[PDB]
């Protein structure tokens, strides 16, 4: 046997596997249990630490994916399938993965912890696009990724109840981070240099750990890609969480909070998934039924309030967005959109699309959106309308929540670096009109282009290596730099473009659009 | 005696004067009485037709200027003095002026009728800049201009009362127009071709005659320069007119409508003028105490409603603005502004200036203004802030009311031509930062540069001749064209730039800005 692939952690012994990479081997420990399986009476409850085991746990393959909806929108299309579960679904799903250089580092090595996105309703650490093998070999880090509960299993909340307190998926993440603190040294990782990074709901997760004191001691630096805890999709208030939980019970034949959860616990996991989208109150894109709930516990206040009131001295954070954050979402409900035509919508479809992209706001707020995003010299031009609705959804859900987070953190003591990712992958299957869509920077950060079996270009490989170096520099030092990448500040608002050309420094994260969403529109909604 | 200078009109015989002009002689009949002097018991009352006289009235000089405030902001500065009364003040002021070619035309000639601006509180037909001799000689038109009551004497209203019904200044204008119908043929003018033109409050007056049926039979075309009847300064509601009238009475020692007006009729004219500005409810620029009142009589409803509900087929209209409608107004009250420095204001002064320029709106509405007019990449640049406040005032008071009117008229049957006047006069006394300010296209339309005694460049003389041709072409044919000047439409929104260069066609009268003022902001104020 190979001693490099045998590790003893606090709970017992593990057997890993040696993996090939174009640059040399790496060691991988996949499917390490970090919590007791949250099944049966355990459903909806906070995770409990995994009890010690005798013998050797086989950490040689990815474990199951947490129960979740499977996207049926374009069956067999690789653009949607790459995000779907690639292992069987199970509620017995709380496992994490460690990648380390081969042979294992003997001196403490900086740790990256990946939190996957997927709207808090989907995702898995086993997806191909999250393969940590390239980052670990090229940049000599330890990489950890964990599965955490999603959808009703992670975030159904009956606030006040002990049975379904909400946010347990976030506690799954915290438990994995405590696991890293306690065991990552056994794999050569340095528990004193832990950088959290995540995308979309994973980024929103990272931010929530920044704003929750019990988690803030489990890591040192943060990377938020295309997501933020203050996103209008990332949290729900207590009353709407209760209504969504109560409607879900009703749709599956249930029924006292205790009595309601007890009946929910009797239902097959798949039954809850089958009705998940039906508890959304209005037609929408970029909205998800079961998300973190602001209840005073995990989050003592709203993320916006917590951001505006925080001392962030000593924090370095790396944030950014893709060029077209909104386009991807339009084909899941905006009238007139399809990946298979050019989606050259009419003004009437644009107007209807605005209510789908900004659901549950006053007619006055919707008019304000139409005012800002209409070119009144070309009010009915279909191409401009398509781009404008994509900007509405992208600005409102991603860019402007990210800009607000970065502005407040910088103005309150944190060093912030900002990027816009502007390269469209040669391999992208989605239509050209979607531009650079949500999620398609991840494969470059993880160095997937280095995989020879895939058909990336030679400068795409160099680009991936640049990005891995930036990300790993930030993990090691708080500074992505080795043309220079300057910090983002509330005044100068500098960020860099990431593409095949050299770094170009630019100003303003859609500053005009984000003044509307971050400064004016809240005032309108309060009055 | 000279027969060219003798004319008989319905009220009796008139003697005029022969005027010299760089291009040839013109006949002028200045100071023709068209109403009984509205003095004593007649103050605040509708005008009464001039009773016929025996003998010959000498119409040889301008009559007195209607009682009015005199601008004291920069004493002896020609930029302010040129607008101040150049004849003694009197309530005995209801006289009009006719200019005709010498010798008198042999065939019926098109008539231009000028209505001066001055915020409805000031102005006079005698000002040097309204000298009709050049238009008449260059373009062989008949030109008429009238005095009409201003300030409290023209527009103090106690709505419902017979003693101060309001709008008598507009009835002064209407009576003069009836005089033109009955008498202009005696000067060679064609009463079937009468074109109204006016600037600022005169433009708004022209517009109100378009929307008042009794006036509509007295003219055929209209020209609105830098003003519109739907401007937020040009009308007041019944209750606010009553409150201003009542506060004016209170401030001059007056306690029943008839008893109140009777007490006011005893006060010296100058005493009413001395208190005129004190009835404005809030600190402001571009607001005037006594303006046309929406009463159900002269205006069946608000100008905005009448515009939106009217059939305008068969109407030709020429409308336009200067490049910098707002700058002039800032030195009358916006903090940090002066003609004598560069008025490089701070953000704090800008914010304060926005409430002065947009008085009596909700805090939320003010925030919406700040959002649209702040460049959030340069929120504090003094030069940009100065230009932004000027655009706020120019867009809100002039450009966007003119654009709304032009768009509605075109879409409802009228042929519309639109211009932006972009030439800054060589002789201009105001600082360079004001650009092309409110009012400074008038001297070119009237051909004042052809006066040799003045020091205009030769190119300005050519330019004035071009502009007179456009105006007279429109007056004769409804079409300024002889590069072509296309009609303005709600869709294409085409207009021409007027300066020393040839006609350049452009699109949108500040369209992004005016969507905010005309489409969104009203919805906000009602909610
Ligand atoms: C672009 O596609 C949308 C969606 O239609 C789907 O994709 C097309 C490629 C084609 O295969 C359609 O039949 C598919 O349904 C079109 O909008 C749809 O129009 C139909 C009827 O005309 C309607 O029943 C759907 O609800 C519409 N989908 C909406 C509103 O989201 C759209 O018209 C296409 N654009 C074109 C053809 O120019
Ligand atoms: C630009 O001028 C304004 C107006 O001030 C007047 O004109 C100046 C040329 C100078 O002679 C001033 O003293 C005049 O009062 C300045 O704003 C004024 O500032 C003073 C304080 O110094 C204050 O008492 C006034 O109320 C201000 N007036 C207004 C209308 O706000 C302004 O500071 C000057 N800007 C410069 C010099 O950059
Ligand atoms: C089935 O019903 C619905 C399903 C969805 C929506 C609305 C729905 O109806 C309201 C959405 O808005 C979602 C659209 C996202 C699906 C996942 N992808 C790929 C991706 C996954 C993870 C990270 C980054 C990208 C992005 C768009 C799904
Ligand atoms: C004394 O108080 C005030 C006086 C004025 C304002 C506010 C005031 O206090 C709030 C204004 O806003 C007015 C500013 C105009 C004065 C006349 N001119 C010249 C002109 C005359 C006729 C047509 C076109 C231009 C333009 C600016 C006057």
């Amino acid at each position: 046997e190979d001693a490099e692939l045998l590790v003893t952690v606090r709970g017992g012994r593990l057997r890993g596997i040696r993996l090939k990479t174009p640059g040399g081997p790496v060691s991988a420990f996949l499917g390490i249990p970090f919590a007791e399986p949250p099944m049966g009476p355990r459903r909806f409850l906070p995770p409990e630490p995994k009890q010690p085991w005798s013998g050797v746990v086989d950490a040689t393959t990815f474990q199951s994916v947490c129960y979740q909806y499977v996207d049926t929108l374009y069956p067999g299309f690789e653009g949607t399938e790459m995000w779907n579960p690639n292992r069987e679904l199970s509620e017995d799903c709380l496992y994490l993965n460690v990648w380390t250089p081969y042979p294992r580092p003997t001196s403490p090595t900086p740790v990256l912890v990946w939190i996957y996105g997927g709207g808090f309703y989907s995702g898995a650490s086993s997806l191909d696009v999250y393969d940590g093998r390239f980052l670990v070999q090229a940049e000599r880090t330890v990489l950890v990724s964990m599965n955490y509960r999603v959808g009703a299993f992670g975030f159904l909340a009956l606030p006040g109840s002990r049975e379904a307190p909400g946010n347990v998926g976030l506690l799954d993440q915290r438990l994995a981070l405590q696991w890293v603190q306690e065991n990552v040294a056994a794999f050569g990782g340095d528990p004193t240099s832990v950088t959290l990074f995540g995308e979309s709901a994973g980024a929103a997760s990272v931010g929530m750990h920044l704003l929750s004191p019990p988690s803030r001691g489990l890591f040192h630096r943060a990377v938020l890609q295309s997501g933020a805890p203050n996103g209008p999709w990332a949290t729900v208030g207590m009353g709407e969480a209760r209504r969504r939980a109560t409607q879900l019970a009703h749709l599956v034949g249930c029924p006292n909070d205790t009595e309601l959860v007890a009946c929910l616990r009797t239902r097959p996991a798949q039954v809850l998934v089958n009705h998940e989208w039906h508890v959304l109150p209005q037609e929408s894109v970029f909205r998800f039924s079961f998300v973190p709930v602001v209840d005073g516990d995990f989050l003592s206040d709203t993320p916006e309030a917590l951001i505006n009131a925080g001392d962030f001295h000593g924090l370095q954070v790396l944030v950014g967005v893709v060029k077209d954050e909104g386009s991807y979402f339009l084909v899941y409900g905006a009238p007139g959109f399809s990946k298979d035509n050019e989606s050259l919508i009419s003004r009437a479809e644009f107007l209807a699309g605005v209510r789908v992209g900004v659901p549950q706001v006053s007619d006055l707020a919707a008019e304000a959106v139409v005012l800002h995003y209409t070119d009144w010299l070309h009010p009915e031009d279909p191409a401009r309308l398509r781009e404008a609705l994509s900007d509405v959804v992208g600005d409102h859900n991603v860019v402007c929540p990210v800009a607000q987070l970065a502005g407040r953190l910088a103005a309150q003591g944190a060093r912030v670096y900002a990027y816009v990712f502007e390269h469209r992958a040669s391999t992208l299957s989605w239509p050209l009109w979607m531009g650079v869509p949500h999620g398609y920077e991840i494969e470059f950060i993880f160095g997937i282009p280095l995989d020879p079996s895939r058909n990336y270009t030679a400068e795409e490989k160099i680009f991936a290596q640049r990005l891995m170096r930036y990300w790993a520099n930030f993990a090691r030092t708080g500074d992505p730099n080795e043309p220079q990448w300057p910090p983002y500040t509330a005044g100068a608002q500098q960020y860099v473009s990431l593409d095949l050309r050299p770094l170009e420094v630019r100003r303003g994260l859609r500053a005009q659009a984000c003044a509307f969403w971050n400064r004016f529109l809240p005032k309108l909604l309060s009055a």
